[PDB]
């Protein structure tokens, strides 16, 4: 387990304050919750502090840039973080089909391992609290499923493939066994 | 290392979610940062779940009690979470030297051994966010904490010696300890 670092720190006092007026959706839970939870997720399988980082930082280029943009983050965490931050900021295509197969091709071929990790912790928090939620509020929460499925399912084989099984494709498989029932 | 479990997930929006508009003291930095670390540095040492959402919740009765409070902490989080929290709660004297050795004088003997853990995750949560502060703002706030250095070293090495003598040299008292002597230094660079 990482220790807490004078920069480790920094990065989580950073993803705090550049999401503070960020939200998950459906609520008004900070949206911190989500990266805090991909960071922790994340320490359980690496010893790389630039992974955990860009764990932390991984939708402030996509969802804050307005409060902390690509030239903030490698001034403050160097060019490595910048650089997985910015594997994982997927660009604006405007079908959902359409930005998922190019996220689906980048994830199989392009990106680095490191970035597979991490897209691995992400996806499997965006799924165990999908799961939370349909536990909490039922079937009519698609309304805000099989599409779904099919996009877990999809990282969850490309992570195996990429990366090999490990702790967190393995939790994601069970979301994706729990989401399939 | 605990893995995160639905209510561990429902601990961490909670925290989020009652200290959503609490800052940390002297900047813009939402507190919840803070509570997450203790909540990181917990799981370092313990297993123990209830110990982990009583890190995460440690400081909702006490700064946001109009957001969160102890009859919730209990619904959501079951009776032992609520008695951890509520383990760290303050003697309501003016005095901070009164306070300080009231709560020093419970974490040494009627605390449990799982409180003392939590205070010790927060003790060196905070003493570390000093460290950070001293070290890139020493060009004005080694001003404003010159005049309570004293109060400070004071605080943290009694805070340490409990947590040893309760605990023994787990890997938080193991960094602890090393603040401690990380904060004297800073003291005595200032001295020379
Ligand atoms: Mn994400
Ligand atoms: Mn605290």
């Amino acid at each position: 387990m990482n220790t807490l670092s004078p920069r480790l720190r920094k990065a989580m006092n950073t993803a705090a304050w550049a999401h503070r007026h960020h939200v998950r959706k459906g609520g008004g839970i900070p949206y911190v919750s989500h990266l805090y939870s991909v960071m922790y997720l994340l320490a359980s399988v690496t010893n790389d502090e630039d992974v955990l980082i860009a764990g932390l930082l991984h939708d402030t280029l996509e969802d804050v840039p307005e409060e902390y943009n690509s030239a903030q983050l490698e001034a403050d965490f160097g060019p490595r973080v910048r650089e997985l931050v910015e594997e994982l900021t997927k660009q604006p295509l405007k079908s959902w089909k359409a930005r998922a197969d190019a996220y689906l091709l980048h994830l199989s071929a392009g990106a680095s391992l490191e970035a597979v990790l991490i897209s691995t912790a992400d996806k499997l928090h965006n799924l165990m609290s999908i799961l939370d939620d349909l536990e909490i509020h039922g079937e009519d929460l698609w309304q805000r499923k099989e599409q779904q499925i099919w996009w877990y399912s999809e990282v969850y084989q490309i992570s195996l493939q990429r990366l090999g099984f490990n702790e967190l494709n393995k939790q994601l498989g069970l979301c994706v066994e729990k989401l399939l029932k």
